[PDB]
């Protein structure tokens, strides 16, 4: 049972209305299982429309974003709290501290760094927190295959292969994080 | 040979691979590296891909600059060092030290820790963090499904079509090395 969890995505929603629907189905998750977001400050993009739903549903979302990237994700007018850091490092060690397990929805390279890194810390032993990806419509399907050809080559063990939860559907992925070990 | 790099970080971990072939690769790229004096900054192992590759540039007579946060030691130094080693705090440091000490980057085939580096390294090329070249090895297809998320991104909305050609990639080191030099 969780009570804070960090989402990765980015600034856009992606073409196709499939997106923004799991971003949202994900924040309705959240809010269902009364799970408080911490996620990158941004106000658009999945990042604006999960947190605002999150916040919109009663539940605390705190968004953490370096100084310099502020005028480039957040414009409108933000909702619930924003700490400011000095740079990406202190972005991604602040919002792992404030986690207590991480999903990545699609998402662009940032997205995809934030989610390898806590896979990586992770595998490491820095944190034994969950790490799921909602795989929305296949967009993750080469970043799994990926992880397939490391294992199969000899560059990332069977065991670890085993660290990324994922789902199509924010629905069952919550399920399964819930029930991962 | 001519070059327009001084110094240039290469991602890779502390397996060797199944296979010969990756072992081949980053031998391969030692020597390229060699051929255009170029230095070598990594991760301060001296097993797996990163102990072939960094003894091959010091053979070569190229300068290796390790740096390795203080509790991966125990776990990716063994026999002996190769070149000189600096001792970080933790995984920022060691990422933001690699950063500053380098010209352009490039991932050899790796697990988790090579791609978070490398994914980190095209994150700050598109933000504009810094003007730096990013390669990727793909030895033998390795990093195909990778190169196709990437693909998927663009196609899908989340990469501009500018930003997905920052990530410069080919099969053999020498071919790689070769598209460095020539991207803008």
């Amino acid at each position: 049972r969780f009570r804070k969890i960090c989402v990765f995505c980015g600034s856009h929603s992606g073409h196709r209305e499939v997106f923004s629907d799991a971003a949202i189905e994900l924040g309705n998750e959240l809010v269902k299982r009364k799970i408080d977001l911490v996620y990158g400050g941004g106000s658009v993009g999945l990042m604006g429309l999960i947190s605002r739903r999150v916040y919109e549903g009663g539940l605390h979302v705190l968004g953490i974003i370096p100084k310099a990237l502020m005028p480039i994700e957040i414009s409108g007018e933000t909702v619930g709290d924003v700490r400011v850091v000095a740079d990406m490092h202190e972005r991604k060690a602040a919002m792992a501290q404030e986690a207590e397990a991480f999903i990545a929805l699609p998402g662009g390279y940032g997205t995809m760094e934030e989610l390898l890194e806590m896979i990586t810390w992770s595998q490491l032993g820095i944190h034994k927190k969950t790490v799921g990806l909602l795989n929305v419509d296949g967009y993750y399907n080469n970043l799994l295959a990926l992880f397939d050809t490391g294992v199969e080559e000899g560059f990332i063990k069977p065991g670890a292969r085993n660290i990324v939860v994922s789902a199509p559907t924010a629905k069952e992925l919550m399920e399964k994080m819930e029930e991962y070990t």
